[PDB]
């Protein structure tokens, strides 16, 4: 799990998502694994505005951060959870590294800030869902 908070916006893995983030939905996109819903406190995340390929994420299951290469945004074919059946997620980064089920909302972040969050794994790959294209999180 893990989340971004940013203006009073909350930024989870769409399959993470809970009944109050369905109840405060600003914007899903099931494509993307991307939901953000509406907050009352303000967050402190700074969003990268930035094409880093470049960065380290967060990996609950090896309570470790790793830095890592990763592939630009891109249309990948994701295999089978039980969240989604099988199909193509969108704004999607693999870079090479442990991504366990669990991992789901851990961090990647640059120097510029928060790029994305860990949004699939398996065969020694971890796909990270993009926010940096998500402009709009940082006004009202
Ligand atoms: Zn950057």
């Amino acid at each position: 799990s893990g989340a971004i908070y940013v203006g009073n916006y909350r930024v989870v893995n769409r399959h993470l998502a809970t009944h109050n983030d369905w109840a405060n939905l600003v914007w899903e996109d099931s494509s993307r694994d991307l939901l953000v819903s509406s907050t009352t406190a303000q967050g402190c995340d700074t969003i990268a505005r930035c094409d880093c390929q470049t960065g380290v994420y967060y990996c609950s299951s090896r309570r470790k951060h790793y830095p890592v290469s990763f592939s630009k945004p891109s249309l990948i074919f994701v295999e089978a959870s039980e969240y989604y059946p099988a199909r193509y997620q969108s704004h999607l980064m693999l870079a090479v590294g442990h991504s366990e089920p669990g991992d789901c909302g851990g961090i990647l972040r640059c120097q510029h800030g928060v790029v994305g969050i860990v949004s699939t794994g398996g065969n020694g790959l971890v796909g990270f869902a993009d926010v940096r294209d998500l402009l709009w999180l940082d006004e009202e």
